[PDB]
Order: C-alpha cells, then structure tokens, then sequence
C-alpha cells in the first residue's frame, strides 16, 4: 500500500469493505491517521482505507466538501460566540467537514478547528 497522513476533521465511523458501519471505536476529530493515499469508491461513495486495516472512513470527514454560500455568513465557535468579526461573502466556496453539528441551537457545518457556519446559509 502507498500511504499518506491525514487529519480527521469530524468524528468518523469505521466502515467495512462493503460500506457497512462497524462498531469499532470511531476516529476523533483532529487525530492523525495513515490512510491509503487514493480513496476507494463503495456504492458511489468515496472512502479512505486505513493503512494496514480492512477499515474505511468517509472522505468527507477528512477532505471535506466544497460548498457555496448563498448568504453572507458569520463564523461561530462551538460556544455560540462569533469566532471573529469576519463575514464570509455570498458566493464564496467554503470547505465543510462531515455532517452538520448543533451549535447554539442551529445546524452548522464545521469549516475549521472550532469554526462553524450555519448550514442554512449554503446552496
């Protein structure tokens, strides 16, 4: 196997070679793991194979998904405070990692370490 090191950006279920979830302990955000460098496709979904193991994680939890903003947006911390006073502008492409989180009552995507943007603001 040719492998590379990646940072988990979102809690990640461990799947088997058929894309079925296992009960193996989930990988946790900001841990580093060795994966086979090229993703695999299972059921038209992309996964990283963990190096040396028949275990697979979703690429969206590592490389993310590029999404376009339909509204000007603030960036929040998990506490609910604004992370900064910057505004991400409508039409910007922003990478989001995994499934949205509930932050201060709103569904939000993680865009960075302790940085979140409201899901409703994306196209």
């Amino acid at each position: 196997e040719t492998t590379k090191n990646v940072t988990i950006m979102h809690i990640s279920t461990i799947y088997d070679k058929t894309g079925k979830a296992t009960n193996e302990p989930a990988l946790r955000a900001y841990d580093t793991v060795s994966v086979v460098s090229d993703p695999v496709t299972i059921n038209n979904a992309k996964f990283y194979k963990l190096a040396g193991k028949d275990q697979y994680i979703k690429v969206g939890n590592v490389d993310g998904t590029s999404r376009t903003l339909k509204h000007n947006s603030y960036v929040y911390k998990s506490s609910g405070k604004r992370a900064n006073k910057k505004t991400l502008k409508k039409g910007s492409s922003v990478t989001t990692y995994g499934k949205s989180f509930m932050i201060a009552g709103h569904q939000m995507y993680r865009i960075g370490k302790n940085q979140y943007v409201k899901k409703a603001n994306f196209l």
